[PDB]
């Protein structure tokens, strides 16, 4: 069970589920916050090769697109919520560094800033660039990337 | 371990040992052949996040760059060879679909021939270009790709 | 490459795989039986020097310790499998006519009888003794000591 | 054919022809000395599964115990003879580093020396003791068994 | 050579505005709290007496006043921005406990009291210590870094 | 370059090197006294915000806790040290009165006296309450406060 | 006295990396310079991290060697700062038996423009390439012309 | 202070006492070897600058050139004294990775292989070459390098 951090690489900030609880509600807010704790700790459910369920360790929701679109348009917001569904696989590009929905779009911090502020919302899109750069690194060294497919 | 097929991604050829032995020899070329069975499956052993060894199923061999060198330079063969040491660590990325030795070079048909011929050399060049893309599939679906880090 | 039967050699038992399947699946136990027949015989795929891999015919499947650790404990279980790596390595010694772990444990009888009922398991022991004494023989002539680095 | 030294495990000097010669006459004897050069590589060929004939890599004569006897006594000297018949069968016992002769002698230093000096003559006796020990070990790297069966 | 900053009502995230969001708002304009940023609602502080002085709108340069002007403002007196400069606007930035004292010793607060005040809650001075009155001081180009007021 | 006097509110004394020397040597205690001089003259040198170096003036040297620990135990003694780095950074607290490192703890005369004699040595400790209340004055009015950070 | 200071000597001109301006707590993101001069404001130390990475301490101001932007993998011409900020884009090596400083992405401190003899006030810079006007010696306060240990 | 093993880095050898003895006598040659052990563990003690004593971990003797003169010639061989004198200061370059005399020759193995055997004496040399490199690493990781001039 490979638990990491999920760290915004321009920023050093880190995923985290809006209010830091230890069971956000259904279609909580993923937001960036520098914070850390066993609360914004995150698992990978690996479903079909490199696609998989981005998990919230503490509650056990994973990350959704708001909404089913499925194809989820530009700015669409992420949440967090008890449901398994394709529309919920991600995978995680630790060679890029950077998170892909299975429709082609990229897990971003809303507005595309290198220096977001604390609980900056996550958002869908398709642009590539350093501030949608993240990486997955161990909770007891921040520095130490770990493999999230084992 | 998980077993997987190195294809060729322009061609479909594969990656095997130089003869097609169960049990080759140390420094045994590794060629791109079209052929399918048991003595071109691969493993991967993680050692260390993403770097480890591509192991040859049949016999338990590694990739090396010919000569074992820690930095080695273009145009480096690749062989088999049953020693397990730092300096024959690759990367399998599944994303830009190349596999990529630790010093920074990639796997290359020697040549770099979109479509090279059954028996043609593999080599470390640190070019990165389509001829030189690799994919990860079943070996009872050489279409099916899969997870090589599991 | 030679293919021989590996008796027991106070009671000219043979090694099977447990159910004399042609394709055991992975983790099935290694036991003593009296009986020859061709889902019995073995081969010996030398690695390095004296150690190699000890290889079911039938089925290309090798002899492990249970759980593949690198140094076993006593009275570790003995299984045929599909890994190939370096816990799986033995010797064959053909002079004082016992099977010898990597980690320096042997194949024994487990409970060390000089004569194991059918079926009897085999496991792992530091111990050295008459019981645990092994030759490698014809399978055409289970008197007939055969070469088994060749 | 693998080609190899022949290394007194306790002095770490190595079985030579006497005066070095790439064709010693029959009946030269073979000695200790601790230089290396090609008149000093030996070969095994295989005869009956253990059984087989040292053979001098330069001349291809094979060690003989002097007069060709079946049943060598104690002292008798180890030479060099073109002649290839069954009193000249040996076994290069890799387990427990020794070199037997078929009536079931060993080689020795004369004298049975733990560090012998240079040019100290061979000879078969019964003993077993560490100054009896041999390992088998490649021509470009003296401490690397190899496996002389093969 | 002045610091600007941003002034966050701790609680809300909000910041301290000037009622219209002008760059040149007319004397007594009220300070009210609003969730946006951008250069019509920077400050900075004018360092008078030791811990006291002056809190400038970076725009107008106009100060912090108690509305009215008086030395000692009750409970719930309005503050505006007013070009005045005097003793009766002196208020220092107290970055350890977080808070705006004037220099009769009340605090800034949201009128009303409220850890979540909707944009445009008008600001008053009250003598409570709570977690309502709180505000921090940070950087315009990072609302999460506190900036030192006083060099 | 504003200097300043440390002076201990509940007694009126203030914060000395130990021996009043101009050059106070590495781990030079800093104790409590009445007397005024040029030698018991700070400054302080921001660093992050309320961050910053407490710095004799006449010296150069900068507070630490002896040994410059990150989390110094209560009862660690404050000394003089020419070095700079992260363990020797504190806050002046002119609002509530006191000095606090970046640890959390806070400078104390040793036993906690509202009337410590001279010579009493300072230390860390957690605890809050008058006879750790500090104010830093102009050396020409122990009685007027200035702003240790411009 | 408990850690190594030591003045950073441009080894073909034997002037000095000083901060611009000479201050003892210099602001972030100061430049850092070539100066003849010699004053405590130019005394730097070396806190070691990971074997031969470390950062590079300006004494004084406790502030420490950057790149300017904090980038990893610093173009060349990107001029040194001091910032009081630490992370793993400042981690430099002082090869004493080069003479030289690296960076933890392979390149090495210059002064702007590559003169064996840079004027004062001469900007440093990052750069990948290897001459006798980018070695740098590290010298006691007391003798210009003493090395010193900077990793003890 | 610190420890570390002297580590030959184009074979992975290790310099070690001649015998392996925990007090080797005065004047015992410095040899490669492959063991790893408590007695072959090394300590640096800075004298001056770069130079210092390169010192036995178990014994305390340090490494001279072979007999007394100031500028010793190739082939001098390194031994282990128990003398302090100027003529055994040693330089730890850790940027070429070498080992450099005061006198401006550098530790080799004594013939100059990239891979000598077991046992092979150490020499001064003036020479540069992959074959006189040396890396210091820890006792537990022969892998790691460590910082030796503290
Ligand atoms: O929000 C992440 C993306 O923001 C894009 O910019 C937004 C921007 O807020 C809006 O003003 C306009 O530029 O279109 C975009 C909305 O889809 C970044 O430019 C893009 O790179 C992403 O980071
Ligand atoms: O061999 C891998 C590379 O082949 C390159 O071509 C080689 C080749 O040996 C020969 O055609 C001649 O041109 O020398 C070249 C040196 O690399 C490809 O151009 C390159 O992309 C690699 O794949
Ligand atoms: O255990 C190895 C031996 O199995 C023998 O057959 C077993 C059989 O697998 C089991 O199902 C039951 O019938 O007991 C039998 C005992 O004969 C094979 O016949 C024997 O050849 C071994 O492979
Ligand atoms: O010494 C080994 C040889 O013994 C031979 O006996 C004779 C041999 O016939 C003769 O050629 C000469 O070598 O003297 C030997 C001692 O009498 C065996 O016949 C020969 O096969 C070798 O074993
Ligand atoms: O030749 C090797 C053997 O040496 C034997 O020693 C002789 C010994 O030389 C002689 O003086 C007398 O003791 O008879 C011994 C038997 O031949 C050793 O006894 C034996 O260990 C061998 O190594
Ligand atoms: O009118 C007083 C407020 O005006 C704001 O203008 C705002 C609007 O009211 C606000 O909700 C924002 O999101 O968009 C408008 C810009 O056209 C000022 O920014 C603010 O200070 C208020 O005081
Ligand atoms: O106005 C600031 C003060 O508000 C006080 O409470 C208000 C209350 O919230 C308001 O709705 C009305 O009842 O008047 C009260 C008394 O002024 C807070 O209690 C006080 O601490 C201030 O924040
Ligand atoms: O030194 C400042 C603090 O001293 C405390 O007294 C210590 C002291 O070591 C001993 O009296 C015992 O009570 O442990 C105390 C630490 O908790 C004062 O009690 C405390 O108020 C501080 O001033
Ligand atoms: O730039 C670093 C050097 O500046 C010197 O001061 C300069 C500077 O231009 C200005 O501050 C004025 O004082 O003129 C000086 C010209 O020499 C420092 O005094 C010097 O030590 C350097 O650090
Ligand atoms: O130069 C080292 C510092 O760079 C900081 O970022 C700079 C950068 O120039 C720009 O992005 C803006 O934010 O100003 C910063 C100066 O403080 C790094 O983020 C910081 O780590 C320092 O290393
Ligand atoms: O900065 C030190 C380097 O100076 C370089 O000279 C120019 C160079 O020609 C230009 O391409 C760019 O790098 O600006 C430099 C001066 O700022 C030298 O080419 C290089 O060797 C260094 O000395
Ligand atoms: O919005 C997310 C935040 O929520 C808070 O409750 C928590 O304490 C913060 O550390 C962070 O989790
Ligand atoms: O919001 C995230 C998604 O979660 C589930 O409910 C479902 O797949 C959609 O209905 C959507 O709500
Ligand atoms: O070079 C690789 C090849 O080895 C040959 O012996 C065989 O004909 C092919 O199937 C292929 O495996
Ligand atoms: O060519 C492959 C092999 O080459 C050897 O020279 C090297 O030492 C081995 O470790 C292996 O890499
Ligand atoms: O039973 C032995 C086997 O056990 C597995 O857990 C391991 O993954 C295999 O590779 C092999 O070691
Ligand atoms: O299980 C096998 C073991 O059986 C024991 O009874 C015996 O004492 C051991 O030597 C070992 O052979
Ligand atoms: O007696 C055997 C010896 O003969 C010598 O002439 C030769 O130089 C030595 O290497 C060794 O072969
Ligand atoms: O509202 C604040 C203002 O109040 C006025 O009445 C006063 O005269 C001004 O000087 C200023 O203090
Ligand atoms: O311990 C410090 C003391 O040492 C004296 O030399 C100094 O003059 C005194 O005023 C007092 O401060
Ligand atoms: O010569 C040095 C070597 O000596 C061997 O005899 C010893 O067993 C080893 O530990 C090694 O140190
Ligand atoms: O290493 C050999 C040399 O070592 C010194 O300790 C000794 O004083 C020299 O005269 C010589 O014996
Ligand atoms: O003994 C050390 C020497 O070994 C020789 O073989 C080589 O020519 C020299 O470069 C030096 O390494
Ligand atoms: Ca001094």
């Amino acid at each position: 069970m490979t638990t990491f951090l999920i760290k915004h690489k321009a920023s050093g900030k880190f995923l985290h589920p809006k209010g830091g609880s230890s069971n956000p509600a259904n279609d909580t807010n993923l937001v960036l916050h520098s914070d850390i704790h066993e609360r914004m700790y995150f698992q990978f459910d690996v479903v079909d090769e490199r696609w998989g369920y981005i998990k919230h360790a503490a509650s056990g929701k994973i990350v959704h697109p708001l909404g089913g679109k499925a194809d989820p348009p530009n700015e669409t917001k992420l949440v967090l919520h008890q449901d398994r569904h394709d529309r919920a696989l991600f995978a995680m590009d630790f060679f890029n560094d950077n998170i892909i929905h299975k429709a082609g779009k990229y897990i971003h911090p809303k507005g595309g800033s290198t220096n977001p502020p604390n609980e900056t919302l996550t958002v869908m899109h398709g642009d590539k660039h350093k501030a949608m750069e993240f990486i997955f690194v161990s909770p007891k060294d921040k520095d130490k990337r770990v493999l999230v497919y084992v």
